[PDB]
């Protein structure tokens, strides 16, 4: 609740870059490429897809977080 999984609430609400409240594939490799790491668009794209659970190309914190560990 609050031990820890306060910081992934955090660090997936700012990445949120069009502060949708949600997280795009687009936004990944924008702003992983902004970041530094320039990933590729296949797995990004289908990095979320399989991700997702409600099948609309975004996805809250958790159904990431359970992705962000498996590579
Ligand atoms: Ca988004
Ligand atoms: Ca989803």
């Amino acid at each position: 609740d609050t031990d820890s999984e306060e910081e992934i609430r955090e660090a997936f609400r700012v990445f949120d870059k069009d502060g949708n409240g949600y997280i795009s594939a687009a936004e990944l490799r924008h702003v992983m490429t902004n970041l530094g790491e320039k990933l590729t668009d296949e797995e990004v794209d289908e990095m979320i897809r399989e991700a997702d659970i409600d099948g609309d190309g975004q996805v809250n914190y958790e159904e990431f977080v359970q992705m962000m560990t498996a590579k």
